[PDB]
Parts: structure tokens; C-alpha cells; sequence
């Protein structure tokens, strides 16, 4: 590759984590380590998978990288209370379409929250009047003990 | 002719607009970037300058899922009746070497308000730097809330 | 000259500086605008980062960024509409002894004085490097604080750039 391709992203990585912390950035950044994707930058998108991307395990990231990331997360400082996040990821039936990247956080369950990102991708999809091939959830909860924060994002890539 | 475009700075800017309901907060959100002509890529917000040189275009053809580089503002509302608004502007100056001024607005007052705001917003803050004005152009869109809607208003740039 | 760090992800900022600035606005994203001109980076594209130096990234006094630059910072502001309430906005860079690991940036921002602000900043750096386990070689960091007049902003950031 002597002359570099622009290009979109072409991988999907969905990650989740939580992490207790002393401050809310404190927990967010324990978050995104327990989550597999902490010494990277995170650069927040609106969240849409670029057609022909690919759902696969989060890659070698290299340290500091601006990473395209599809995110939600919730932090609390209520000891006992369980707080959740999730993504979801609408794959298209036309390959020639995009999929569409969803985040929910809550005080709620873990299963809730991955339910209701599900369905929110299915919303969306039903929008675009697109067909829906599948979707792809992941989603992580967490029980505060002081200060906790609860993470799942989608991180885009290049393979 | 120049190689390497999309690795560089963003040439031009396109105001767009759009509204929507939906039966989540997010849902309503994404369905007012469609309704805006934009749903279907990746919205990275940025703090709003027009680069030198850059030219207000009409939303190109953008590949689905890139990472576009966006100024917006959005309000969402789960009030039945109430009317939300938003709007973007940009301050275009005399001076093309210098940069445009990208403003957002939103809040919960009519179309005509949310314009209005946001062009003084832009012609403000070309007072505050002491630069010349060529003119602001600008865009808003107002959504009279059904259930849980969204207004939103934003300057995507992209490449020529 | 000219590069858009999202398009070119394989070009990682290899220089952070640390800059702040407060101002006073007739709307709130007039203030944070005058915030960022006050802070010596108001004519660039902000792209907001979670808060990550790339290893071996040098810390560097703010250079003469063009024009609409995308320009990837890590940052934190406040403001506020109320008259006399002094608000404050800190960053920290958490630089690793070993210059192959990544630095931590910390931002923070409240109703406090620049003292406080950047004293809380600067243990959050820290705890994140404890959290890590990590070797801390020090903490850089900045803080500004504006007494609110009508409605003000205070902006810190550490904007990575390329050298």
C-alpha cells in the first residue's frame, strides 16, 4: 500500500464493561478498561455500521487511536443500584445498505437494557423500511458499591 | 489534480435540517437525521468552523456509514403539543482566507425564533473576533412534539 | 499540511498541549466560543477524544493550528448564567516512565476555584495510573477560572497535534 486508500471502517466490535471509580471520569476510563478498550481515544459517532463491515472480536487497537466508537454508558453514585448499557447492531438483509448501531443505558437490568437496544435497532429499521437480516447485541450491567459506571459501545475499525 | 482529498480538511459544508418522532429518545434522534437527509452515516459532533475556502454546498451524495465531521444541535421532547426548534447557521467572511463560523441552536420556541437566534449567534461571534461579514446562511426546522419528537439542525462537511 | 485525523487512522498525534481560557458570551456556545479563542485553539474543528496521549507524544506549547483544522482535544467546560458563581475547568496529562504506554488525560470541571479544580484533575491523572498500575513519571496540567459577569465559560483542553 504505497499510496493509503480512504476508506470507512470496516469492522464492528462490540464491547461492554463496568468499573467502580472515585470520580465519574475515573469509573468511565475503569469502564472502557474492563471493557477491553481502555488506552485508546474514543471519538463518540452517531452510530451506523458501514455497509460490507464486519462484526468481529475488537482488534489490536494501537495505543492512543482515534477510534470511531458508537457508545453509551451511565454512572451512578447510588450504592445498591444496579445500572446497565447496551448496543445493538440492525444488520441488513441488502448488503448494499448499512446497519444501524443503537445504545441504551439505564437503571435497569442487564437483560432489559440489551431487550430494549434490541428493539430500538428494529425501530430503526422498520424507519428505513429496510430488511432486517439479524441483530447483534451486547450488553453489561452493573451494581454500584459507591460510584460505578456501566459501558457498551460498538468500536469501529480497519481491518 | 489533487490526490489524497479525504485525508486532508473538509472543503465543503451543507446545512441540513429535519424532525421527527420516534418511541425512544434515540429512535426520534435518528429519525430526524433522516428526515434531514442524513441518517445514514456517522455523525461526529464537532465545536463548528468552516475551514478557508470552503463552499456551502447542497448535501452531496455521502457514502453510507462515513464519518462526518458535524455541527449540530438537537432537542428532544416527550411534551405532547410543545414545539421544539433547531437551527444552524454559518457566518461566511469577506475575507476568504479566514474561516467561517458555524452556530447551533435549539430550544423549545418556533422555527422563525430558532433561525433568528442562531444567525445572531453567527454574526456575534464574527463581532467577537473583528471580522468582516459576507453573509450568513442558515437553515431551521421546528416539530410540534406527538409523543416524543426531535428537532435537529446541522452543518456536515464533507469533500468536494 | 492538512489532515483529518478520522479519514487518516493510521496517523496517531504524536504532540499534546495543554490550554485553557475563559469568556463571557450572550449565549452559552457564544461564551464556549469565546472560551476557545481565549484558550488559543478557537478557530479549529473540536473533535472530542475520551482522553488518551499517544505513546512517546510530546507535550508541547500549543502550535499556530490553520484554520479548520480537525484537531482531536480532549476536554472539559462549564457554563454558567449566574452572576458571581466562579467556575473553574482543569486538564491533566499523566505521563508514563515508560514512554511506550499511552498518557492519561483527565479533565474536570465544576463551581470551584482554579486551585481545586486542577488539585482534583491532577488525582485523577494519578488515579488512573494506579488504576492501570502503571509508573507515573509526573502530571502536567492546567486550570483557568472565570467569575461569571452574565453568563461565562471556562474551558480546559489538551489538544493533540502532530509534529
Amino acid at each position: 500500500p504505497l499510496h493509503a486508500y480512504f476508506k470507512l471502517p470496516n469492522t464492528v466490535s462490540l464491547v461492554a464493561g463496568s468499573s467502580e471509580g472515585e470520580t465519574p471520569l475515573n469509573a468511565f476510563d475503569g469502564a472502557l478498561l474492563n471493557a477491553g478498550i481502555g488506552n485508546v481515544n474514543l471519538i463518540r459517532i452517531s452510530a451506523i455500521m458501514p455497509p460490507e463491515a464486519e462484526i468481529v472480536p475488537l482488534p489490536k487497537l494501537p495505543m492512543g487511536a482515534l477510534v470511531p466508537t458508537a457508545y453509551g454508558y451511565i454512572i451512578s453514585d447510588v450504592p445498591g443500584e444496579t445500572i446497565s448499557a447496551a448496543i445493538s447492531v440492525a444488520i441488513p438483509k441488502d448488503k448494499s445498505l448499512c446497519g444501524l448501531i443503537m445504545e441504551y443505558e439505564g437503571k435497569c437490568s442487564k437483560k432489559e437494557a440489551e431487550k430494549t437496544v434490541r428493539e430500538m435497532a428494529k425501530i430503526g429499521f422498520e424507519m428505513r423500511g429496510w430488511e432486517l437480516d439479524r441483530i447483534e447485541s451486547i450488553a453489561v450491567e452493573h451494581t454500584v458499591e459507591k460510584l460505578g459506571c456501566a459501558f457498551a459501545a460498538a468500536a469501529l475499525w480497519y481491518k
